[PDB]
C-alpha cells in the first residue's frame, strides 16, 4: 500500500510536469481513482501483457467488486492505466523483476 501511494505521488509531480496531472483523470470507472489497487489487480490476472492479450479488464473487475452496473469500468481504466502506472512499472519490469542487474552477463 505505503509505497505504490509514495510511488504514484513521484509519478504525481512527474506527469504533471508533463501536463497530464491525477487532476485530470477523476475516477476508476465507479468510484475514485484507487490505483494500488487496480495494479495489485492486474498484477494478479497477468499485468498489462495479459490484459492486452486478452482484454482481461472484465476479470479485473472481479477483482474490484465493482458495481452491478458499471461494465464501462476496468474497460475505461484500461485509459488511465495506460498513463498513471504503465510508464511506472517500467522500474519495476527493468531494475527488480530481472533474474540480475545489467552490470553482469550471468547471475
Amino acid at each position: 500500500r505505503a509505497d505504490e501511494q509514495a510511488f504514484l505521488v513521484a509519478l504525481y509531480k512527474y506527469m504533471k510536469e508533463r501536463k497530464t496531472p491525477i487532476e485530470r483523470i477523476p475516477y476508476l470507472g465507479f468510484k475514485q481513482i484507487n490505483l494500488w489497487t487496480m495494479f495489485q489487480a492486474a498484477q494478479k490476472l497477468g499485468g498489462y501483457e495479459t490484459i492486452t492479450a486478452r482484454r482481461q479488464w472484465k476479470h479485473i473487475y472481479d477483482e474490484l467488486g465493482g458495481n452491478p452496473g458499471s461494465t464501462s469500468a476496468a474497460t475505461c481504466t484500461r485509459r488511465h492505466y495506460e498513463r498513471l502506472i504503465l510508464p511506472y512499472e517500467r522500474f519495476i519490469k527493468g531494475e527488480e523483476d530481472k533474474p540480475l542487474p545489467p552490470i553482469k552477463p550471468r547471475k
